[PDB]
């Protein structure tokens, strides 16, 4: 389904690591953040998202309209510019982060009361479960 709407509970993450190394986020972050619960509280109303990803270390809100490019300084994580595009590609939402890093982006599908997330950067790409509270 295209309706992402819920609060998401992580229950798994698969090489979380090695994408925070292909953005080259310190070594001593990585260790604090690798095993780190998160929750994504999703608000989508048409095209626009608000998203919200806690943990108990950092704290992001993310907003943006679905088809609109939008400048991003990602400053909590390896802080660069980048020029973000969300967009459908059927039910899946697909983000590209265009600047230095190449492949850099995610991708959200729902099934169920399971979302999955893809983020990637470079070669590396870290798999995401959450359930639906």
């Amino acid at each position: 389904t295209r309706d992402q709407n819920g609060t998401w509970e992580m229950e798994s993450n698969e090489n979380f690591e090695g994408w925070m190394k292909a953005l080259d986020i310190d070594f001593a972050l990585r260790k604090i953040w690798v095993r780190l619960t998160q929750t994504l509280v999703i608000d989508q109303d048409g095209d626009n998202f608000k998203v919200k990803c806690t943990s108990t270390f950092w704290n992001y809100d993310v907003d943006f309209t679905v088809g609109v490019e939008f400048d991003e300084y990602t400053k909590s994580l390896d802080n660069r510019h980048v020029k973000a595009l969300v967009t459908w590609e059927g039910d899946v939402l697909v983000c590209v982060q265009k600047g230095e890093k190449e492949n850099r982006g995610w991708k959200k599908w729902i099934e169920g009361d399971k979302l999955y997330l893809e983020l990637t950067c470079g070669d590396q790409v870290c798999r995401q479960v959450f359930k639906k509270k």
